[PDB]
């Protein structure tokens, strides 16, 4: 089970060595590193963890070497994060290398793989190292960010849920037809089941399936009604 | 061979011990497609000599869609591993992944096929020996009715615009859909010039709308459906 | 089974019973207490400490501890059964008790959940020093988290003040999960609204307040408990 | 018949858990589960709630009442062993707690009580029944042992008489704007009239209360209350 972790890291380095433009190896690494983490590190004091940051100096050569990068620098920056996982700042720099070296195919596959880790444990956005600095830095948050059903599930992935609902707000502020408003509330109901609060949401679905059978939407758009009714239990 | 099939056993595990996981599927593709840089030899009609997936077998899979499991999903996935070009399996594998709740994998499977098609664009055009295309129109959409019919009425005539609309409607079950279809037909009839016989149709719609109280559910529809009767 | 006198076999006798009790009637607290006594009655005096108030003892496998918090959101009798087997072998794993009780509360035996907490308080009241000790690695026996636990707009409104809005909502899920009366559910749904407005999402709440006013009015809660109706109304324009 | 040995098993261990530690609850707590878990629903009442079950020989009880001033551990064992053979004899469970409260076993008495409270909350029908000779299951001083409106009012009904309670119920209504509050207030008035012994007057009050709820449509809003009200009017 930790012999498997290695097997992935060996295969990840062999896929990358044979094709640095191809990110499918670069991803396999993030899994061998992050798929063992089943829950965040513990905190307490204003959200701080029992794990120190990247030793002050070690960051600086990297930062210095970025204006003059080669294939070497990156192979040393990738190593660092197989050992320092919550150093998300690293991924920002590990990506800025693929940019200049012309492997943009990997520059986004890194942001996209990190986004799939922060989204699976959204508490990490909040957490900070023992010295105080945040797992996710102001600079690194901006790095991961550029119908309405799709406009919120993406925002539910880039930011947490408090931004997925803050979005849903200003959207409804301009919504005349009720059909549109009701569909907007069907978002809030899926956005909770997506977030994992099946019970609270199942209760919008109960009160939404009754508000539709009152309006008589079974004689017009009954597919909406038959799903809301299975979505109540 | 071993380096190709090493990638496949590592992909089978990242799926056996974690089917909801995206990255294990991505590896299976790179095993299947990375050792293909030159698209196949073709002929008249861009047809390759590569035989397509069995006719009897694509029906079988297509048959188990309203009753899908993991067992199923493991032979669609094995098929698009053996016959590397049958891209229909990648829609099929992604519909099963969307149905089975693993929605994360669905957006991916389309993106991995999408990555492979930007590299070797030549595969879009191509087809198999029997004649069947690599990419079927239904899978390209995987990557409204007014404008569609208005276009047909302009290109061909109202005779065939109506003919089009006959077939769309054959496959609409929902009343909201069907009512919009007849709504269209009123416009087709008014653009063609028969403005009076449309007014008639516009009314029966505005009467049918209020009768279902659609003012409380798309008042704009009713608001506008009235103005059309005049 | 058989009963025995000989301090080893009696620790077992007690356990091959307590398991059988909890197996036969899992909603019932007595089997669990009998388990708590099969463990902590042996312990007559606190284990010796050293420097920094630590002991020569093994803290619970962080990886086996993390593995449980993952399974918390979606709990079963499978999970609870093997949290119990871990509370056993590691007597001083007090955080686990909170977890075993949080599972019993979610699974729907709040009877048990309250029992657990009291049984633990007993074993604390007996050897009070256990509140100040810690395992070899420094990870404490009893954390502030596990100590505080020893109607709803009251409860939740503050859960937002200490975390973000997301934790408040999460709280509310385990609550409405366990409410069969529609007036309590309604009050809960109401609270969700009260919450959004307080966060600052003033537009997305009116639509909830409206689906309420137009749902109360519907039931005749104007002819009974109309202080509700009149206040809902003033949440629309 | 196999859960015979299972009940005995639960007792032996109780016997032991107490022998080893008379100052610790669980032993006693298990003894309860051995006796009340098999009891799933109350016994058939007759002429004035008299259940066909005999009671504790008053002489045998007098004896225990005798010993109460000078209490020993040997007494306590016979109370408990008796209350093991007379499942519903709740007076024994007060006598055990009293014995235990004097002998310095303060948290045991508490437990001895909580466990009864549990059983009564489970099958509340027991509170009102009584034995063949009409001696009460939950006796006068025993319900006093285990004690915001029906809270405050039936509290006043026991301390002062019934009129003092009715008197209070009155001054509460004086401020109860919302019909829900008032409805409860009349609901208490009914409970209290059954607690004083006039069954049919309370029944008549319950009849008009459910028929009033049903007509306000509470079945889709506080269905618990409406289904309680429904049976109380049988």
């Amino acid at each position: 089970d930790r012999a498997w972790r290695q097997t992935q890291l060996k295969v990840a380095e062999l896929l990358i060595e044979r094709q640095p433009e191809v990110a499918v190896g670069y991803r396999l690494r993030r899994h061998a590193v992050w798929a063992g983490i089943t829950a965040v590190p513990m905190s307490g004091a204003g959200n701080k963890t029992p794990l120190a940051p990247m030793s002050a100096d070690m960051v600086d050569e990297y930062r210095a070497a970025m204006n003059a990068p080669d294939q070497g620098l990156w192979q040393r920056i990738e190593q660092s994060l197989t050992l320092a996982p919550y150093w998300f700042e690293g991924h920002r720099l590990s990506a800025e290398v693929a940019e200049k070296l012309g492997f943009g195919a990997v520059a986004q596959a890194i942001a996209e793989e990190l986004g799939t880790f922060l989204q699976r444990l959204p508490a990490l956005r909040e957490l900070a190292f023992s010295d105080g600095s945040p797992f996710l830095s102001p600079e690194c948050s901006r790095w991961l960010q550029p119908g309405l059903a799709e406009e919120v599930a993406q925002r539910h992935g880039e930011q947490g849920i408090a931004a997925a609902l803050a979005l849903l707000d200003e959207r409804i502020a301009q919504l005349k037809e009720p059909r549109d408003r009701f569909h907007a509330l069907l978002v809030q109901a899926e956005l909770l089941a997506q977030e994992g609060m099946e019970a609270l949401a199942r209760q919008h679905y109960q009160h939404l399936w009754q508000e539709a059978s009152r309006l008589g939407l079974s004689h017009w758009e009954p597919g909406l009604v038959n799903r809301l009714e299975s979505l109540a239990a």
